[PDB]
């Protein structure tokens, strides 16, 4: 496993984690929008 | 050097995701507290 | 993959990113050091 095989692997892992994380971000953002409408 | 750029990009993404993770976690607790106050 | 928590996965990923970065730094520094010895022998 070259340094470069490790880098490539980590780039993939960060991409998978980010996609998953982005779904949480969208739901968090929707939650703020819902609260905003309930508050006002 | 493309290795340096790759490493820098990977560091930035993991830092961005971990700081956003903390922010969203705080915001969800804060939203719960407001939602509690809206009822009571 | 594993029944790790998101937090564990991210912590693990931070550590691997840190290890590979450190590894790259050590290799670069090692190369410099070899070059310093070669420089001293060549002037």
């Amino acid at each position: 496993e070259t340094l470069k095989q490790r880098l490539t692997n980590l780039e993939k892992k960060i991409t998978n984690v980010t996609t998953k994380f982005e779904q949480i971000e969208k739901a968090a953002k929707r939650n703020d929008e819902v609260l905003f409408r309930l508050e006002n």
